[PDB]
């Protein structure tokens, strides 16, 4: 299934076509804002961006990216949802992807999920 991800700032997660760090900075979802939800095994998922690569948590040591050709330790996430159907994505470190409210590159550094880590989504 293929989705967009709308952050707390009402902008959309952007793969940046694998060129550097991801940002939640797009006004509307188009090609670079679409991610295919792939089964990563053991009930986890990976997110494949427009460039065919996978989103990586980068161990929470730097901003997340969409440049890996394989699911190799930092690319598997738990899909966790709020009551109204927003999604939070928990990485290998147990930490959540954050939109950072769009004023910084997206990270996977936070151990709890609030607004900045909650994303609206639908299936395309």
């Amino acid at each position: 299934k293929t989705i967009w991800l709308q952050g707390f700032n009402n902008k959309y997660v952007n793969s940046k076509n694998g060129q550097g760090a991801m940002w939640c900075d797009s006004d509307a979802p188009q090609a670079w804002e679409l991610f295919t939800v792939v089964d990563a095994g053991n009930g986890k998922i990976a997110l494949r961006g427009n460039n065919g690569m996978y989103v990586s948590s980068e161990n929470g040591e730097q901003a997340i990216t969409c440049n890996r050709p394989a699911i190799q330790g930092w690319e598997a996430f738990d899909w966790l949802e709020t009551a109204d159907g927003k999604v939070s994505l928990r990485g290998s470190n147990g930490l959540f992807i954050s939109s950072e409210n769009g004023a910084a590159a997206m990270t996977c550094t936070r151990p709890t999920a609030s607004g900045w880590e909650a994303f609206g989504y639908s299936v395309v």
